[PDB]
């Protein structure tokens, strides 16, 4: 079975609980604490950025489409080698006006949460095994 530590600023925040959930769904175990520290890899959660900004415009030169730009840092603490540097990056568009859009759109509540799925989603497929040493970037 593969373990691991979360070092998360808040464990309630968004991310975290993306990446939580993440890491079940791919069979990782979260340990509760701190001990044998020596022996398990830690995640730790780094910088979130998210920018939004008009993707597309009418003719009339008002906005359309809105882009939303998230981006992810972390770093990954192997016991032994140095601190790896991972990041994720997540790109997402939707209409300002759902009447504008030819299909059904999530909430942008919705679609913020579903961001955080996909940069946690990013973060996992780029966490080592207890096997390796790769350099940056």
């Amino acid at each position: 079975m593969k373990v691991m530590i979360l070092d998360s600023g808040d464990p309630n925040g968004p991310l975290s609980r993306a990446v939580r959930n993440q890491l079940r769904l791919n069979g990782v175990e979260l340990l509760d604490k701190e001990t044998t520290r020596k022996d398990v890899p830690s995640l730790r959660l780094g910088k979130v950025s998210i920018a939004k900004d008009t993707a597309s415009v009418f003719r009339n030169g008002q906005t359309a489409e809105y882009q939303m730009i998230m981006t992810v840092n972390a770093t990954v603490l192997i016991p032994g080698r140095d601190i790896y540097p991972i990041s994720a990056k997540v790109f997402r568009s939707f209409f300002d006006n759902p009447q504008m859009a030819l299909a059904k759109d999530n909430e942008q509540d919705m679609i913020v949460k579903e961001m955080y799925d996909r940069a946690a989603e990013q973060l996992i497929r780029k966490l080592p095994s207890i096997r390796a040493a790769d350099i940056r970037s």
